[PDB]
């Protein structure tokens, strides 16, 4: 039943990254959790996957029809979904989730953390957003996001709707139903 | 016939905010140009709207059903699409523009930012994506991006799809038939 789903790298692969994304999949699979991702075999997005299923876990992949190709669709998950458009990939995503795990990544990976924040602030749904980030990668972000705070662009509301942490332990404790 | 979207905020209490809208509203309309806005009669949107109005232009508005009561629907659009979902005011804004605007704002402004801009290097479009920021608003969000181009999360590609300038009148020549 619970599902996680994790918003990671489709992109570049540094070791650190590939490590804490197959961390992060097994441990999803260590608590009966399903997992969630965006359906790809690509960098940081098959690291989770592909470890989250080696170690026993329910992987479920969802993967816009145009970026099949670019992106390797992962017909090893245990279901895949192929959407019409992009923006029905982050639908179908957040309404499998129960709660969210973001992890470091780009633009892609920001688009989808800006999408399912937006309709928790906007109060859509009710489920915990986790960004898990060890090192910094979202210090510079994170930053600005408190100068918008601060200067009235982003509600208190929806700056305490995000969870930041550093470790593991912590982003799945605060993933738990 | 050239469409042109504008992004902006829809909380309210920024006055230099206000008059920037209002010119590019008017910038806008005065062109010749259509525009594309969620909707709003308040705040930044409001600003655009009637102030593309005011100079004799077409407005068309893009709202969720359940976004137009808290975001007040403009009922002076000379068309108002109201759409199912969250997702579905993006889609509908993305394909009616020729070009985009962004303007200083808050998450939702960012989430309709990436949304088009990541849909843009995928190569769903080759319409232009600007941000107009002459108050270096969007400063921390570049310095930061910066720092993920040079670390390998984000291609040259993507970055150069994003065009920033500190004036109105780059931004309109960038939006330019
Ligand atoms: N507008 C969007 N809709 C759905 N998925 C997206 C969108 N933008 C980016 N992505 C995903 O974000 C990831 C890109 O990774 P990166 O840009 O390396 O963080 C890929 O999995 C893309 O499929
Ligand atoms: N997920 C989303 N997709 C499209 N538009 C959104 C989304 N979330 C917020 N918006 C809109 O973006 C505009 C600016 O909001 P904000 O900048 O957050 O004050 C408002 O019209 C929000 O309704």
């Amino acid at each position: 039943r619970w599902t996680v789903a994790v918003y990671c790298a489709a992109a570049p692969t540094h070791p650190e990254l590939l490590e804490l994304a197959g961390a992060v999949g097994a441990a999803i699979a260590a608590r009966g959790w399903t997992l969630v991702w965006g359906g790809g075999h690509v960098s940081a997005m098959g690291a989770v996957s592909s470890a989250a299923r080696a170690h026993g876990g329910w992987t479920v992949g969802v993967i816009p029809k145009m970026l099949v190709h670019r992106e390797l669709a992962d017909h090893d998950a245990d279901e895949l979904v192929v959407t019409e458009t992009m923006w029905e990939r982050k639908q179908v995503m957040e309404d499998r989730a129960n709660a969210f795990i973001t992890l470091p990544g780009g633009v892609g990976t920001l688009d989808e953390l800006l999408d399912v924040w937006t309709e928790g602030y906007l109060g859509m749904h009710d489920k915990s957003i986790v960004v898990l980030d060890p090192w910094g990668h979202f210090d510079g972000l994170r930053a600005w996001l408190s100068e918008l705070a601060d200067t009235g662009y982003v509600s208190r509301t929806a700056m305490e709707r995000l969870i930041v942490v550093d470790n593991l332990d912590d982003a799945l404790q605060a993933c738990a139903p």
